[PDB]
RNA sequence: UUUUUUUUU
């Protein structure tokens, strides 16, 4: 851990990866990707006899009231009618006038209101009749952090002014993007916004920027931050916009250089929020017993709770319906319908819970209970619900500086996030709120805010990212949080080993092209260097079913068959070619002749997680063929096969590397010297002293997963830079036989 | 035996 210095080979010559990125970069610059397509927009004229920036709010509401709409030729519907009725009495809109006056006056505005008072949705539209981006040929971009959220109100605003969604107003997800040509009001994550940053460095397409949510501090939320201070200086004809429900806007305002706040009141339709008067002993069964008793006797309208894991979550989904169900038929309860509500669904499976309430053949109320993670935790406005349970857990991300890794804890919530959940109701009509923990609890045990993404997240990636921006002095660069000068060296050391930062500082070849994909760097570089081994399709797969959870289902009571299925696609030497054996079985006919789900649930397989990573696996293709990566690979007669794969694996996961201690128990990590064992669900049965792992994972004891076996030779060859004898402590159990390894090489060259 | 969220079809 007291690295120091240490005179190492040229990563950069040597990387194999950065050999196979310069191809990639000279085959894009033979064939330079198509330019972007400007934007259509009406000519306008009605728009015109004001000067610029000096809108007023009389003005919008007689543009408004028209029979015609500003922005399209289209003459409005009566639901327009309908709809503007309805938000012109929200609290938002009564301070609209103010809004403009501050708006027009200032370059960086912090805005604070309560929650489901009309930020994300009139907001906007109120830059929009300020702003002229038809005229002067720009977008406007408000931001997300959830996929759910920014499509939901996409189309909520796409209903609200009355155009068909995808044509000018529109949202921007990684796995699909209903952002034409016509777009001017666009919805996105702010990761889909980064990587617009990343592409283009000034965001010249944008005159206004608006993040909303911004109390997540989520990693690209403060990157974006970060860059667009200094885009603000470079460029004075953008405006920037922060919303939040909650905020400590204090930090905001200093750091914007005394940026401006306005604070509305008003609220839309009260809230009432429940305390449990003592401690709930288990949250979960608390949240079921909860939801079953409003179901059983409180009023009309529909159930949302939050919980923490996918896992959790079908478990909860299942018992409630079982007991629902016995509520129905033996106590005559009204239907109850359940959905399941996480990250790793479907678009389509995740707008599932805007279906209606259940139908009444009985006369009793029939409900629907919506059971989510906090991906519906913030800037979401679901119709039905009335009721919101929460019993105030979330899984958060906790790294450990000592062992430079991330992972997931169940943590407690946030007041922010509280307020957050609970403002989730009270929008359509009145809502109730019951929280599993006492009101001292929220006063005191809840944090005020939730901890930084950067604070906490590995910067490997981050890094990369900033990079691609174009910020040469990371250290000196202007976050609203510096993280850790010790996190920020060694994660510039990490990719100065891979080769994607030159001993200079600057991107190489290699880190230009990884950073566009949506991968962890080391995956990333894995990837790049795939087809230089001739098998950069296997590599795709590979990386594909690890960007995906676990695919192999266990039973607590029936270990034994989901063991002897695992086994059947078991292969020697590898916990990665095994991967790659499920999913060529997955793809293969048979299983396609057989009943692919049901040959999933006939091999003890998750068909979520093969449908997601055959998913991942096509997008990344289709970013392999764009960046111009050739697809390659070798036939199994071959027995390079699994050597080649091997090879390409340590291309990118050199750093990662286990030895078994030479006559004794337990293995020894290369990197930062660490005693290790194998996880109990490695397929390798033998004791193999060279692996390659993937997981570093600690629970009852530092264990290792997902590994296979590597020559020390393919190491050094493929990563000198970090395998020079120079670079690693006096002798220890790895440097003394990889010494002889060295010996052995040395001698092998003698001899020739 | 332990993937919340996000990252150009
Ligand atoms: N079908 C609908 N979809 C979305 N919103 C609806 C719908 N029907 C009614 N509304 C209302 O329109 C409002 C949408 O405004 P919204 O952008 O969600 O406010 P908000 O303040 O940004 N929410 P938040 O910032 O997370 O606290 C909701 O609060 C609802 O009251
Ligand atoms: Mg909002």
């Amino acid at each position: 851990k007291r690295r120091f210095s240490s005179e190492h080979p040229d990563p950069v010559e040597t990387s194999i990866p950065e050999q196979a990125a310069e191809i990639a970069e000279e085959l894009s610059k033979q064939h330079p990707l198509p330019s972007e397509e400007p934007l259509v927009h009406h000519d306008a004229g009605e728009f015109k006899g004001l000067q610029r920036h000096h809108t007023s709010a009389e003005e919008a509401q007689k543009l408004e009231d028209g029979k015609i709409n500003p922005f399209t030729g289209r003459e409005f519907t009566p639901k327009y009618v309908d709809i503007l009725k309805i938000r012109r009495e929200l609290p938002v809109h009564a301070q609209r006038d103010e809004f403009l006056k501050l708006y027009q006056n200032n370059q960086i505005m912090v805005f604070v209101g309560e929650t489901g008072s009309g930020k994300t949705t009139q907001i906007p539209q109120f830059v929009l009749f300020d702003e002229m981006p038809h005229l002067e040929n720009t977008q406007v971009a408000c931001t997300q952090p959830r996929r759910v959220a920014a499509m939901s109100v996409a189309q909520r605003v796409a209903e609200e002014m009355d155009v068909k969604l995808g044509e000018e107003v529109g949202y921007s997800i990684r796995f699909e993007n209903k952002t034409s040509n016509k777009t001017i009001l666009k919805y996105m994550t702010d990761g889909m916004l980064l990587r617009e940053a990343m592409e283009d460095h000034d965001l010249s397409r944008y005159s206004c920027i608006i993040l909303d949510e911004a109390h997540e501090r989520t990693l690209a939320t403060d990157i974006l931050m970060g860059l667009l201070k200094q885009v603000v200086k470079r460029r004075p004809d953008l405006k920037i916009i922060i919303m939040s429900a909650t905020l400590d806007a204090e930090k905001f305002q200093r750091y914007f250089n005394d940026a401006p706040l306005l604070a509305v009141p008003g609220r839309t339709y009260p809230v009432e929020l429940y305390y449990t008067p003592e401690f709930q002993r288990d949250y979960l069964d608390s949240a079921i017993r909860t939801v079953l008793q409003i179901h059983a006797t409180e009023e009309a309208g529909d159930i949302l709770l939050f919980l923490t894991g996918e896992d959790e979550i079908e478990d909860a989904v299942r018992k409630i319906s079982l007991e629902g169900d016995q509520l129905v038929r033996e106590e005559g309860c009204g239907p109850l319908s359940v959905y399941p509500l996480y990250g790793s669904l479907p678009p389509h499976q995740q707008q599932r819970i805007f279906e209606p309430a259940p139908e009444s053949h009985n006369g009793r109320p029939g409900r629907k209970v919506v059971i989510s993670t906090n991906i519906a935790e913030t800037s979401l406005t679901i119709d039905g619900i009335v009721y919101v349970v929460d019993p105030g857990f979330s899984k958060q991300k906790v790294y450990n500086p000592r062992i430079r890794v991330e992972s997931l804890l169940v943590s407690p919530i946030s007041k922010a996030s509280a307020q957050q959940r609970a403002g989730r109701a009270g929008r359509t009509r009145p809502g109730k709120c019951f929280r599993l923990y006492t009101e001292e609890a929220f006063q005191k045990e809840l944090i005020e805010q939730s901890y930084p993404e950067i604070l906490r997240s590995n910067l490997s990636s981050t890094v990369l990212e900033l990079k691609k921006l174009g910020i040469d002095d990371l250290v000196h660069f202007d976050f609203m949080d510096p993280p850790a000068p010790e996190t920020m060296m060694r994660a510039l050391e990490e990719l100065n080993y891979l080769a994607c930062l030159d001993d200079e500082g600057n991107l190489t070849p290699l880190g230009r092209l990884a950073s566009q994909f949506p991968l962890d760097p080391m995956l990333a570089v894995m990837l790049i260097g795939s087809f230089e081994f001739q098998c950069s399709q296997e590599i795709l797969t590979i990386v594909a079913m690890l960007s995906v959870p676990n695919v192999f289902i266990r039973p607590t009571k029936d270990k034994k068959r989901a063991d002897d299925a695992k086994n059947i696609f078991a292969h020697p030497d590898g916990d990665h070619i095994t991967l790659l054996n499920v999913y060529h079985a997955f793809k293969s006919d048979e299983a396609y002749e057989y009943g692919i789900h049901k040959w999933c649930r006939d091999h003890y397989l998750n068909y979520r997680s093969l449908s997601a990573a055959d998913n991942i696996r096509s997008q990344l293709e289709r970013l392999m063929n764009r960046y111009n990566l050739e697809l390659n690979t070798t036939d199994y007669e071959s027995p390079k096969y699994f050597d080649n794969i091997r090879k390409a694996l340590a291309s990118g996961f050199f750093m990662q590397v286990a030895k078994k201690r030479s006559g004794a128990k337990g293995y020894i990590t290369v990197k930062d010297n660490q005693d290790v064992l194998i996880h109990p669900s490695t397929v390798l049965g033998h004791d193999a002293e060279w692996v390659i792992y993937n997981e570093f994972v600690l629970t009852s004891k530092n264990y290792i997963r997902t590994v296979t076996s590597v020559r020390p030779e393919w190491l050094i060859e493929i990563a000198p830079a970090y395998y020079d004898l120079s670079n690693f402590q006096k002798g220890d159990v790895k440097l003394s036989l990889e010494r002889i390894k060295e010996k052995v090489d040395r001698l092998n060259e003698l001899k020739q």
